[PDB]
């Protein structure tokens, strides 16, 4: 089992490498950051970390953060890139299922971002998680939590570029239950990852059924040269 984490490692480090974080901010809107700015939200829990560029990206407009990852190795990463970019990082190490566990704060955001909830296998474990981010809200709270348009490949297949052409992700594999992507770097290196294909619809039914009053998902473009149809989605899921 070392070994799938080692992979999932040397790729991160391969994506922030040949990535810089200046660019993709410039790239990403400031659409996230609005959103909860709109909504007067001061505390925020990321759930999905990595290596840090969602949470150093709201620690800089000011929010206050807390970082988790289920992943040890991954929050050292973020901390250090929290460091270099002059900021100190709030790290905790929790697992999505028993977020609870290490957290005794409720929280004004989530943010799952980077199509993250997307590497859960099973339907229990999804809603868990969910319902795990839900308890973390309070009231009036919000969950921010995107994917890849998987309805788009599943019904037209090519690579899509992100960061100009620096990263190429073509999928080699979608059924139902597994979508494998092929990620090319412009260095040449290849990454080839396993993640659920999660239909719009269906992360909406989850999100609707474990509680949240309303959903509103968003159509993102991220891609180099873009479609007709968004490659990613955000959903912005009010607990109330
Ligand atoms: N069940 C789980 N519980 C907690 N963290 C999990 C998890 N499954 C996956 N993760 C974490 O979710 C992360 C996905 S990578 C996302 C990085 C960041 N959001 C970005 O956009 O750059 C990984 O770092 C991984 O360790």
């Amino acid at each position: 089992d070392h070994y799938e984490e080692e992979y999932v490692l040397g790729f991160v480090d391969k994506w922030d490498e040949l990535i810089d974080w200046e660019s993709r901010a410039e790239s990403e809107g400031d659409t996230i950051i609005n959103i909860l700015k709109e909504r007067g939200v001061k505390k925020v829990l990321d759930v999905a970390t990595g290596t840090g560029f969602n949470s150093v990206r709201l620690l800089q407009a000011g929010f206050d953060v807390v970082s988790a990852d289920g992943s040890a190795e991954m929050l050292v990463k973020a901390f250090d890139n929290a460091r270099d970019h002059g900021y100190l990082m709030r790290t905790v190490q929790a697992d999505w299922r028993w977020m609870n566990k290490d957290i005794h704060d409720k929280f004004d955001a989530i943010v799952c971002l980077g199509n993250s909830f997307t590497h859960l296998f099973d339907e229990g474990d999804r809603r868990k998680a969910l319902a795990e981010f839900y308890a973390l809200l309070k009231h009036d709270g919000v969950l921010l939590l995107d994917q890849r348009n998987y309805d788009a490949i599943l019904d037209s297949k090519h690579a899509h570029y992100y960061c100009g052409d620096t990263v190429s992700v073509y999928p080699e594999h979608v059924d139902e239950g597994l979508a494998r992507f092929k990620y090319e770097f412009s260095d040449g290196s290849v990454y080839n990852l396993n993640m659920f294909p999660l239909r719009k619809d269906y992360t909406r039914q989850l999100l609707h059924e474990v509680g949240f009053q309303e959903i509103n998902t968003l159509g993102d473009f991220k891609e180099t040269y873009k479609e007709d149809e968004p490659d990613f989605f955000l959903h912005v899921a009010e607990k109330n």
